[PDB]
């Protein structure tokens, strides 16, 4: 079926990954290089052998697409994929007054009567965010994530390039040009960040009528992480199609370091007992074209019939 | 055989490749997305089914390692690969003064008088680029090359990053890092450039005390840059193992448009003909180890017993 590909990159790390150590110290396997294909016109990758939240991948890629870094715009759709950075922020500072939450992320893992007073807090930050201004100005604002780079690389000349807006006037008027390319990838921010990207660059591509494509993830958790980026870039590949007057082609998903880690395996294992159902479609506002004015609503995914979700440990 | 990868890539654009019209207006059939890898504990990728100029690579690779910009060192080398570009600059001057030289580029396969006439003024360019100082320093300097993308990039706060210099370092102390990137696709200078960068980024990685790397290569021709750029990174991945005490992996070459230009298929066609001989040796200078200081007499490649080179068109 469509999602294939993906199966076979799971059982492939499995009988073939071997074991490296990482940054997590949460142990992996392991592979170096690899491409999937997705022919867009046979439907949308959203894996029908785990329920995956369509609309939390709508959710941030619409905020990416609106040149936004600030985690407000998501709290208000329900989305807290982006709650942990801001929070660190909140708490790692001057006016920050409360409980240590100092590594937060594993401590609530391990204790229990952590998780419900780091939960609180993150509770309390999350609405102060949402109702004051001032602060989620000041730490609602993620700054350099996928929203400015794509639309406002920062330049040495002080100004601001929007780059996924140029690339798209240029398939519009250069259509075979071999440099329809967007980066994420900063040589000067990279060394201090907290996340470098995981998806470094992107690649259009455009031959009879037909856009496709590629994309360059350099470290992918192939368990809990690549099920979203398949849909996260084969959606935003719909979208630029949609404003190009362009059909779909292939949506190319090539990777550096493709890794599971250790403590998914059984659940992996799980997944690759079952047998993929057909996949959806994607169903985008026929009368709006203006993809960066897009909204939830223009956007409506028909018969994703998916398995149940499968839980996980998040690799701390 | 080693280097089956390669006509393997050529046969595929050859049976399945699309007609796709390009920027020099040389028709060419094409592919986007492909992916070879070589094992280079098998022996070095230097095609054995077409004569390529080792000599050529190799005092391109330094060049660049020195994060030298400019003409001078390949002149002396007996390196022209990048005349064209410094050339262009010095005819389209005020200082300039002979034959209009416009478009030098067709009209000296078009022309037969004119492609000596043009041959002349080169000549002497290179000979005054060889021995005028203070011209080699105006018009022999390229400016933004992978010399400088590689090991001075500059930043917004004035300074200059050395992204191969700093990422070795983290490879030696930090192995297993899933961010070892170079970057040389920079947003702010590439809508302004001749030539934007075809080798955007690549990536290290670092298993079992072997090196990989992996290229993202935007646009290639198959017939005559493919053979040259998958001896370049391989011999890059190699120098780097040098230094890090490392033994060697695999060379992983990604493709966006992938193409063959339409006036090298009878050439391609007559390379799919021969047979693959066995693949040479590369040799380092085991006493030396800073890779920058390294020079042309440090790097041996034995055995090389290649058919005859085949003449193409270079796609004006
Ligand atoms: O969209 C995303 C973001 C991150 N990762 C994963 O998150 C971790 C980031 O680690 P590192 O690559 O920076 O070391 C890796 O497992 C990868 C993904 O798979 N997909
Ligand atoms: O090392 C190199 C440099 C360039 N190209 C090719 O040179 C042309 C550059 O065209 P463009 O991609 O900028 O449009 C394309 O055929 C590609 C290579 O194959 N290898």
């Amino acid at each position: 079926m469509l999602e294939q590909p993906y199966l076979d990159l799971a059982k492939k790390v499995l009988d073939e990954g071997h074991f490296k150590p990482d940054r997590t110290h949460t142990g992996t396997y392991s592979i170096f290089g690899h491409q999937m294909r997705f022919d867009l016109s046979k439907g949308f990758p959203l894996l029908t052998t785990k329920k995956v939240p369509f609309g939390l991948i709508k959710s941030e890629l619409l905020w990416f697409l609106h040149g936004d870094t600030n985690i407000r715009f998501l709290l208000q759709h329900r989305n807290h994929i982006w709650d942990e950075w801001a929070f660190e922020k909140w708490v790692k500072s001057d006016e920050y007054h409360g409980p240590d939450m100092t590594d937060f992320g594993h401590r609530s893992q391990k204790d229990p009567e952590f998780a419900a007073v780091y939960h609180e807090e993150m509770a309390k930050f999350d609405d102060r965010v949402l109702h004051d201004d001032a602060f989620a100005a000041k730490y609602g604002d993620l700054g350099l994530v996928y929203g400015s780079q794509w639309r406002a690389w920062h330049t040495s000349k002080g100004d601001t390039i929007d780059q996924l807006g140029d690339v798209i006037e240029q398939i519009k008027t250069h259509p075979y040009s071999r440099t329809l390319i967007v980066s994420a990838w900063n040589p000067e921010d990279v060394p201090t960040m907290a996340l470098p990207p995981c998806h470094t660059l992107y690649q259009f591509y455009v031959n009879d009528g037909k856009l496709s494509l590629q994309l360059y993830q350099r470290s992918a958790d192939i368990f809990l992480g690549v099920p979203f980026n398949i849909a996260s870039y084969a959606l935003l590949t719909h979208l630029v199609a949609h404003e190009c007057g362009l059909e779909v082609g292939e949506f190319i998903h090539t990777f550096g370091d493709a890794h599971l880690y250790v403590n998914h395996l059984d659940q992996i294992k799980e997944q690759l007992s079952r047998t993929p159902r057909p996949a959806p479609t994607l169903q985008l506002n026929p009368d709006k074209h203006d993809i960066f004015d897009f909204d939830m609503k223009d956007i409506k995914l028909l018969n994703y019939d998916p398995y149940p979700a499968i839980k996980a440990p998040v690799a701390v």
